[PDB]
């Protein structure tokens, strides 16, 4: 129904606001766009599903998340692919995996303060019966 259309509209804005805020943070934007096959040529070869903060802004307005735990999943993935692919001691693969681990930490952060959890079980719902 258009109220089912409207509830999805609040979702997506609602997930694009907290995807900038992400993005405009300065210890992200590694996260920021997909890793360049020049600069890494071995990423792709190595990580099976790139995400980034770009494709999360793609993939709202694509209408692929139905939910905000779909959202989440693909915040989960940019991470879980950073400690993946950095998995080493020296610095460099240490402060991309803090970093991962700072990003995953405050989405969820964001949205444990400013989802309501009826808003996200009326999107379940929804999904559940399409
Ligand atoms: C996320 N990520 C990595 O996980 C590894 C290398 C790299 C290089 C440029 C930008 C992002 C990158």
């Amino acid at each position: 129904s258009m109220q089912e259309e409207d509830t999805f509209r609040e979702l997506r804005i609602f997930l694009r606001n907290v995807t900038h805020r992400l993005a405009i943070d300065k210890r992200f934007r590694v996260f920021t766009k997909p890793v360049d096959p020049d600069e890494v040529p071995d990423y792709v070869t190595v990580i099976k599903q790139p995400m980034d903060l770009s494709s999360v802004i793609s993939k709202i307005d694509l209408h692929k998340y139905l939910t905000v735990k779909d959202y989440l999943r693909d915040i989960d993935l940019i991470c879980s692919n950073a400690l993946e692919y950095n998995p080493d001691r020296d610095p460099g693969d240490r402060l991309i995996r803090h970093r991962a681990c700072a990003l995953r930490d405050t989405a969820y952060a964001i949205i444990k303060e400013e989802l309501d959890e009826d808003f996200e079980q009326l999107c379940e719902e929804i999904q559940e019966s399409r």
